[PDB]
RNA sequence: GAGUACGACCAUACUUGAGUGAAAACACCAUAUCCCGUCCGAUUUGUGAAGUUAAGCACUCACAGGCUCAGUUAGUACUGAGGUCAGUGAUGACUCGGGAACCCUGAGUGCCGUACUC
């Protein structure tokens, strides 16, 4: 659906102080809806790993990362999430999508359904397209068969929003009402 | 480079145990006629100058105790603002900010002022 998350590369740094005349510059990959969320997830991680605040803070860069050619790949979205009971569970969750930013979006849609975890209770680590022979689960590995050939059964062919109707004529493509 | 008298901050100066100490000064020390005060010339007061750095004082030395100062603990605990957040609830996370403490580890262990003197 051209996914709802974007791959931001937020580069930042503490500040030129007089204690620290030249501070360390940090790189950070984040999947965010926009860059305002993406800068704040960066300063969340500068606080909980480096004791750096955003007040004493520089964002040197926050730019999107363009995707790739659209090719069906296998992605290991090594992902972690917080629940109140059994906090900070980390899973691996191999997926099957055309892009890297869409693979993380699928991870956010089934960390939400299988486990009921929301955006801010999820951290995403090391998204990489892996080959076919490294896929471990057979529910993703079944698509590497070179001769798949399934039928589209049990469909919901709806009309095209310009010719939809309410009462059609039972064996006929008419429209008695609408 | 030190002494003595008055000192300011009042342990980075304290406590314990060793070591060393030029000069000069402090100090133990000698003493009881007067001044004076005691159960007691012990303290205290007077008057001294034979003796000694033994002790005080000073300095130096401890995988010393303490103290002082950073660091770690730790963006942890906690907390200001927010939600028709999650959870039966207890409570928890998130969001915008602030942000500890002991343990532990490293360092070093008085500093400045006036007058007189070696």
């Amino acid at each position: 659906v051209k996914p709802h998350l974007r791959h931001y590369q937020v580069v930042g740094r503490e500040s030129p102080s007089e204690k620290n005349p030249e501070p360390t510059v940090y790189k950070f990959e984040v999947f965010a809806p926009n860059f305002v969320v993406a800068k704040s997830r960066f300063w969340r991680m500068m606080r909980v790993k480096n004791k750096v605040k955003a007040t004493h803070g520089d964002v040197l860069s926050c730019k999107v990362v363009k995707d790739a050619k659209l090719v069906a790949r296998n992605y290991l979205v090594d992902i972690a999430y917080y629940s109140q009971r059994c906090g900070y569970t980390r899973m691996v969750k191999e997926f099957r999508d055309v892009s890297k930013t869409g693979a993380v979006s699928q991870a956010y849609h089934d960390l939400a359904s299988r486990h009921r975890a929301r955006y801010h209770n999820i951290e995403v680590l090391n998204v990489k397209s892996i080959p076919d022979h490294e896929v471990k689960h057979l529910s993703i590995a079944q698509y590497h068969a070179p001769n798949l050939s399934f039928p589209l059964l049990q469909r919901r062919i709806k009309a095209a929003r310009k010719d939809r109707a309410i009462f059609v004529k039972k064996n006929t493509k008419r429209a008695v009402v609408a």
